[PDB]
């Protein structure tokens, strides 16, 4: 199968925008012809999370 078939979404809004805070996103699936017969399921990675903004939040006196 094709996995790159179902585009992914796009990142989300940092959880925290400083301290390392996380983002993450998905591929936008559908269920059909070509999904359920080419086994999208099994062989495909549906979902990349990453850390963002893992810079530390400035310290102020
Ligand atoms: C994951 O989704 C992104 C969004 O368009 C593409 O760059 C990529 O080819 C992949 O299928
Ligand atoms: C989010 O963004 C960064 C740039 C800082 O200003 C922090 O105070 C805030 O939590």
């Amino acid at each position: 199968c094709f996995c790159d078939h179902y585009a992914w979404t796009q990142w989300t809004s940092c959880s925290k925008t400083c301290n390392s805070g996380t983002q993450s996103r998905h591929r936008q699936i559908v269920v059909d012809k070509y999904y359920q017969e080419n086994f999208c399921e099994q062989i495909c990675s549906k979902q990349e999370t990453r850390e963002c903004n893992w810079q530390r939040c400035p310290i102020n006196c």
